[PDB]
């Protein structure tokens, strides 16, 4: 089970994805491919089924062209 | 024109960027946004085209999770 804060991280992440995927030219398929992971594995992060870690948070921040803190202030402090 | 020390600051900064950008989840775009500037201006600082100042050096050090002196000993003194 995810903590409340991990569910809030995922909600912020999914909202950034939904806001930016068109301008980034990305799809449900192509962002998983960019992350070298399965489609449902990435959806799992966005939808709050699996929690983020520092590896995944960093890779998604780079792909989405945002700061980690915009979806996970806690991972962003600790990656720090 | 940059002095040799200013060019070394940039060089040392670029080396830290190359070392830490992936693990920290950094992109030119996310850095540019934090720095209130464009992506080419960020690159110009890394590439020794424009010189660092105290504000940009402090913010880049925070972003890269390093002390300023790791790339600019002279500007670190100015901040002190």
């Amino acid at each position: 089970s995810l903590t409340q804060e991990q569910l809030e991280d995922a909600r912020r992440l999914k909202a950034i994805w939904e806001k930016k995927k068109n301008e980034l030219g990305l799809s449900y398929e192509s962002v998983a491919d960019k992350m070298g992971m399965g489609q449902s594995a990435v959806a799992a992060l966005f939808n709050g089924i699996n929690a983020l870690n520092a590896y995944n948070a960093a890779l998604l921040a780079k792909i989405l062209k945002v700061s980690v803190e915009e979806f996970s202030p806690s991972i962003a402090r600790e990656i720090r």
